[PDB]
């Protein structure tokens, strides 16, 4: 996935200033930029009007454990929030699932992040995808530089 | 719910499954737990509406908080990464770790089932089965939740 340097700067500046998880206090800007340039962190998704309700077009499903964070860069998504599944539209720079990253910790149970919402693609999507593991590694890397 | 069958399953759990061993749970309490309402359940099978959500006792990558012991009937089990399919019948049990798994250390998030402020928290300690269980016929089975199991332990602790 090839993106322009301008777009990379915009998403970098937004996360570093708006999302505390990526604040310079938690994560150095040098590491953050490397994390964004990491392969498959930035992804795209081709939309199919025929298969609109396909599983490949659901970034999040309510009551389905997930372990990654998303930042929409381009495109439209439908969001189903709450018990009644209140639908509304979200576009660029709407993010989801930060708690999957920043949540603090064989025969044990597992702490998971379960979204109280669903996110479905309405059109072609370009977005960021950062897993808890990628984020925790980014903290350790920035925790020593 | 014949007395003969109830004793058989009691002896099986108390001897085969350590979670219900006399060391963990007295045999007197175990019997009371089995006679507890809704611990023993049934399920009518519909050949027309097979693969229905009401016929899945367990679903892959779907958090669960209960234990099952088949008493009568057949189920299809899809186990592991490669989804090895096999058939299981009476006295096949599932989800023991759902009961005996210990919580995360120095963790404040609530466990699924206990409902300790779960209604508003998105972080939940869960047991996630690496398998699926689908009903192939009418089922009679035991169903013990983590909370019902923990309550049985406290009862036997006195």
């Amino acid at each position: 996935v090839k993106i322009s340097p301008q777009l990379l700067l915009a998403m970098h500046r937004f996360l570093a200033t708006e999302v505390e998880a990526f604040s310079p206090s938690q994560m150095s800007e040098k590491i953050l930029l490397r994390l964004l340039k990491h392969p498959n962190v930035i992804q795209e998704l081709k939309y199919d009007e025929k298969n609109k309700k396909a599983p490949e077009y659901y970034l999040y499903q309510r009551n389905k454990p997930v372990d990654y964070f998303v930042l929409i860069l381009q495109g439209k998504v439908e969001v189903e929030a709450g018990k009644e599944g209140m639908k509304f539209e979200a576009s660029a720079f709407s993010y989801y699932g930060v708690m999957a990253l920043t949540a603090s910790p064989n025969s044990s149970l597992l702490q998971v992040y379960i979204p109280d919402y669903s996110v479905r693609a309405l059109s072609d999507l370009q977005f960021v995808k950062i897993s808890r593991q990628q984020y925790q590694n980014a903290l350790m890397a920035s925790r020593m530089d």
